[PDB]
C-alpha cells in the first residue's frame, strides 16, 4: 500500500506517511497574478541547455523521468531569484485524463493540461541527495501544457513511451535537447515551496514561466497510454499524476514582469 494517485492512496492520504505534506511551504500552489509582485530586482533567468546530455527515459510508476548526465556543469539554470549554479538531472511531466486538468500549478485557478518540471540541484551541496535536505537545494522551472498545435521538440518524447509503457521500464534516450520544450518568453513568477510527490521535501525554489508551450491532442494522448501498474498487472492508466492547489501561508509570489 504504497503512496499514488488513487482514492485509496492519493494525495489526501500522503500525509500519514509523509507529514510535511501539512507543511509551512508545500507545493503545488494557485498563482493569483494580481497578488503576485512584481520585483524589479529580480535578474533575468539563465537557461544554458546547450551542451546537455540525456541518458535513460524511466517508467517509475508515477510518471516518466528524463535523465540527464548530472556529472559535470553540463546544463545549467542560473539567475533569476537563484544564488549560484544549478544543475538539471531530470524531467518529468504531470497531466489529466482530460485537456481540462493535469497542471499542479493554477494561474487564477485555471488548470492546463499538462506541467513540465525540469529539476535542478544547487551544486554547493554536491549531489542530489544531499541537495533534497536544504532549503534552496533544488530549483524547479515549470512549464504549462495546452492543447492546440503540435510540440515539435517534444516528438522524440512521445515516439519512445510505447517501450516504456509499464513501471519499472527504462529505455536508452541520448542526444535529446530539452531547448526544444521552452516557450519563447522567460518571463516567471517564483515563491518558496516543496517536491509535489512524496517524499514532499520542502527544497524547491520554483520558477514557473507565464508563457505556455502548445502541445497537439494526440501528443497528451500518448502520455495517456503510459500505465501506473507493472508489466503482466491489471491495467492502471497513468492520467491524473497532478497534486491539487495546497495553502499559500505565510509565502509571497513575485512575478519576473510588469
Ligand atoms: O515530482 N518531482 C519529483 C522529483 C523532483 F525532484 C521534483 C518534482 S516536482
Ligand atoms: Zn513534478
Amino acid at each position: 500500500h504504497h503512496w499514488g494517485y488513487g482514492k485509496h492512496n492519493g494525495p489526501e492520504h500522503w500525509h500519514k506517511d509523509f507529514p510535511i505534506a501539512k507543511g509551512e511551504r508545500q507545493s503545488p500552489v494557485d498563482i493569483d497574478t494580481h497578488t503576485a509582485k512584481y520585483d524589479p530586482s529580480l535578474k533575468p533567468l539563465s537557461v544554458s541547455y546547450d551542451q546537455a546530455t540525456s541518458l535513460r527515459i524511466l517508467n517509475n510508476g508515477h510518471a516518466f523521468n528524463v535523465e540527464f548526465d548530472d556529472s559535470q556543469d553540463k546544463a545549467v539554470l542560473k539567475g533569476g531569484p537563484l544564488d549560484g549554479t544549478y544543475r538539471l538531472i531530470q524531467f518529468h511531466f504531470h497531466w489529466g485524463s482530460l485537456d481540462g486538468q493535469g497542471s499542479e500549478h493554477t494561474v487564477d485557478k485555471k488548470k492546463y493540461a499538462a506541467e513540465l518540471h525540469l529539476v535542478h540541484w544547487n551544486t554547493k551541496y554536491g549531489d542530489f541527495g544531499k541537495a533534497v535536505q536544504q532549503p534552496d537545494g533544488l530549483a524547479v522551472l515549470g512549464i504549462f501544457l495546452k492543447v492546440g498545435s503540435a510540440k515539435p521538440g517534444l516528438q522524440k518524447v512521445v515516439d519512445v513511451l510505447d517501450s516504456i509503457k509499464t513501471k519499472g521500464k527504462s529505455a536508452d534516450f541520448t542526444n535529446f535537447d530539452p531547448r526544444g520544450l521552452l516557450p519563447e518568453s522567460l518571463d516567471y513568477w517564483t515563491y518558496p515551496g516543496s517536491l509535489t510527490t512524496p517524499p514532499l521535501l520542502e527544497c524547491v525554489t520554483w520558477i514557473v514561466l507565464k508563457e505556455p508551450i502548445s502541445v497537439s491532442s494526440e501528443q497528451v494522448l500518448k502520455f495517456r497510454k503510459l500505465n501506473f501498474n507493472g508489466e503482466g498487472e491489471p491495467e492502471e492508466l497513468m492520467v491524473d499524476n497532478w497534486r491539487p492547489a495546497q495553502p499559500l501561508k505565510n509565502r509571497q509570489i513575485k512575478a519576473s514582469f510588469k
